[PDB]
């Protein structure tokens, strides 16, 4: 896990 909302590779 890290983040990213699939917005943005992150």
């Amino acid at each position: 896990q890290h983040w990213s909302y699939x917005l943005r590779p992150x």
